[PDB]
């Protein structure tokens, strides 16, 4: 019986473990939908024209808009698991449990990221509205630090710019950068010394607001090979892949997804050549959902 | 019952949602009518010599003038809506319910935007009469931040010339501009020192007073009455749209009335398989005494 | 709600007539339940056995290609209705009520059956195939349909035609035993001088009206008075632009099994069939547009799946 | 990594050669790659005081 309760404790440790490894939890959508193997959303758009008189009828006005609806759904399953070999599994476990929990937990998000990531750039890569931006001619020439904050930021101006005219508010948004170029390398941003209180990071792993959006990041970007994010391909009509690419721009409510049954862990004994096995599962995943606009930056 | 309750929370939600993307509520003039179709606004009297050394009275020379309230009324019911296919109902709330509130509200403002814009375009385009300023250089000579930040400010001076030399209550006034411009001017302000986050203004969702005026940058600048030869490059009328960004005003140079808060309801049609919503708003758009208006020019 | 009480009865009379009308009610995959906006149907396969030796492995038997089974969702609104006035519903009940039911039903049903043909058609234009190695050409006419007239002519080459339609059902493995065969009412008279020219067997060999033809050697015979027409999963009745409009229009210059080169479409059981939305509902309203009190009955359904294998038929040329 | 123990004077813990998470239809099961692996985890113990 007790060996059964222990599992509940492990599950609590996990879910809680998905955070702090949390990359993107907020800053995009999600829903509790039960038994729906799929789910959908609106598209439409913001636009307006002249107005009614007691004469005629409103009906005609809606011709051009081409209202649109869009649906996505779960794909395969999503998880790894771990094969314990524990007597200790019952007890003594303060160190061991932590180790085990981390190893799946961070992994789950580490899959989760790219699935919600690269496909955005894809949405920018078909021919979202469109966007891109750069500085002069290469990263070859431009190397040295503090310039590496400069050209970037200088781009960020235009970043805030095209955030308009397609509308959407600036109220909240975030850019997921790459940890190398990360922070502007904080120099150009902060040629100040001892104040990160001034840069407002009350934990949460987040640099406070810059002009436009907000700047955080996790390592790199990849998932979908483990879609199309041709880091290898320079152009081939599609430039928004990695190599090049840049720390990212996210535009309010461009994505999210549906998860059914939340997270469930299954515990087993598979005895072929064995110790013992546990199983946790997640059914959701996605790329998708018809963003309004978006973009990235490259060097060329 | 349940549906009505949902609709009721709705109205609230989008009510509070309206003023957000709304470019103007205050910083302008309005009234709440009671049952009236119309109204009228006194421009009134401001100059008074008040030298009373007894003789005559207020005289016929003072009787000869306009000072006539341009009356005003609705242009007809001004409201818009969008059709939906209902699934969410009383579930899937917060997110995805808010999407419709959104889709309607910003539009409900969006027209009003060009409206108060439209009056300004109308105001000095026909042939006092507050006015413009031109270039310092042609559109082709307009390239980067450094340049196009400054000439705005260069304009600002003689822009104030009208604000002042023409009298007017120098207390409170606003300037309207576009993000392409907004960028430029602010870029003229502080290329140095990080980000505009440093500007301590945004809590009021505004711009604390810059030289003269006050700053509210526009989203759009295209609606109707636009009614003015926006499309035309010039065709005289140098006041037109898409020559430039320089439109500006001051308080009580326009404004209008409305009807008894804001309400709405829905119903199906089923011609095609749906249940759709209708908001209803009065507003209208009042013109008024000309002053504080004009622009820069690219020519 | 007297109308609601009667509305249900009308729905019952509708669905009945409907099922009566169409070719597809059974003989295809039907899966649906509450709130499912999608569904997936396992392609699988079966050979195996119940046999084994202690040792080896059970699991060893698997190593199989694909169970992914293509989860698919609904195609959107599908609706056919009419305009009408109160009295037949208000009492009336009788003949008029019963009659209208069909009046909507057959048209909707006729569209529904053709939807499967449309969806099936796109994936097989001139094959795809290659368990289930291949299909078989149904080939030869022994003389052209131009010259084919009487029922003792076709019937002789009809039994000769489906001979290899008794072939592809073998080479694909599968329970080829209980199956179906579709044709045209132009050939309605053909089986007569084929099946049993001695008298017409009714009280002896049985074979009365079964709602279809009691099984001949292989297959079976039912009929669908038109072919290329129909469509589903959309705002429906219209000139065209439907997906199914399969390339029947091109008979030769390749494009062999394309319709109107053919008669005898031979296919098997459970190659297709789809989802549907939560039983069926409908309702009325007032319009007054032109004195209008009218009804609406809408559908969702869904569409087909499985492997790229489509039928075949007899030929010319 | 740092373990703990009570009077063990020795211990064993796992290694990191294979893991991820992934996605599949119920077509197949994993662990072939896992069969290809060498060892799994090895133990360790005290050295002196």
């Amino acid at each position: 019986d007790k060996l059964a309760l222990f599992l509940k404790v492990f599950g609590g440790e996990v879910l809680t473990a998905f955070a702090r490894t949390s990359v993107t939890t907020s800053r995009h959508m999600v829903r509790s939908i039960s038994s729906g193997k799929s789910a959908q959303f609106p598209v439409l758009g913001r636009t307006q024209a002249a107005y009614l008189a007691p004469g005629e009828n409103l009906d005609d006005k809606r011709k051009d808009i081409k209202h649109t609806e869009k649906v996505i759904t779960i794909d395969g399953l999503l998880t790894a698991d771990v094969l314990i070999y524990d007597i200790e599994d019952a007890m003594n476990h303060y160190d061991v449990r932590s180790e085990y929990t981390s190893q799946l937990g961070e992994s789950l998000a580490m899959a989760a990221d790219g699935a919600v990531l690269a496909e955005i750039a894809g949405l920018c890569n078909v021919e979202g509205t469109a966007t891109v931006i750069e500085t002069t001619q290469n990263k070859a020439a431009l190397t040295d630090q503090v310039a590496l904050g400069k050209e970037i930021i200088a781009a960020l101006t235009k970043a805030r710019a095209a955030l308009t005219k397609n509308y959407v508010p600036a109220a909240d948004r975030v850019f997921y950068c790459d940890p190398d170029s990360y922070s502007a390398i904080l120099a150009a941003l902060m040629p100040n010394a001892a104040n990160y209180a001034a840069l407002i990071d009350p934990e949460k792993g987040s640099i406070r607001n810059v002009m436009g959006f907000e700047v955080v990041e996790v390592p790199h970007l990849t998932a979908g090979g483990a879609h199309v994010f041709p880091a290898n391909k320079g152009e081939g009509n599609v430039k928004v892949a990695k190599d090049n690419v840049i720390g990212l721009f996210m535009h309010r409510s461009a994505v999210g997804t549906v998860k059914l049954r939340d997270l469930a862990l299954e515990r087993a004994r598979r005895a072929n050549f064995q110790a013992d096995q546990i199983i946790a599962k997640y059914a959701m995943g996605h790329g998708g959902l018809r963003p309004e606009a978006a973009g990235a930056v490259v060097f060329k």
